[PDB]
DNA sequence: GCTAATACCGGGGCCGGGAGTGGCACACACCTATATATATGTGGCTGGGCCGGGCA
């Protein structure tokens, strides 16, 4: 289908331009449509200061959007859970525009050393 | 002159937190044991002679 080609695209871009934990979180969202913050912490066994910059990096690239869902279950605790969701069109647009900017920025450097 | 729908304020009940307390993990210095030369520098303890108090 067309939806799976977007998944392979995100795997190629995140795997190709970032480290491993980025595709760890990425695949962790590709397996579960709504991934809680406590599930990703207990999954990769990473600290909060290590889960922070990863989610912030995946949000700065417009790859995923977050959904802070409310909770008032058992102990009447307002348990908020940041459920991550893959933003397909904004991520594809980010990939296309970033590729265009890479081509344009690598084309300008050739004209300077030509003379 | 008369009546029903609308909006503002207060009280009792309910939820999040962060400095406090406590717990867990990792890394680095101490200092006990022993050795010689050296000496001022006391700190502390003990025996003999002298004096004052108790006793015959």
């Amino acid at each position: 289908p067309i939806d799976d080609i977007v998944k392979n695209l995100l795997k190629f871009v995140v795997r190709g331009f970032y480290g491993g934990s980025f595709v760890l979180v990425l695949d962790a969202i590709l397996f579960h449509s709504v991934l809680a913050e406590d599930d990703l912490k207990q999954l990769l066994s990473i600290n909060k200061t290590e889960l922070g910059p990863l989610i912030a990096r995946l949000r700065s690239d417009r790859l995923i959007s977050i959904h802070k869902q409310r909770e008032y279950p058992p102990n009447s605790k307002s348990v908020e859970r940041v459920y991550y969701y893959v933003k397909y069109p904004h991520a594809i647009d980010a990939i296309k525009w970033k590729v265009h900017q890479v081509v344009q920025r690598l084309k300008d450097d050739l004209d300077k050393n030509s003379e």
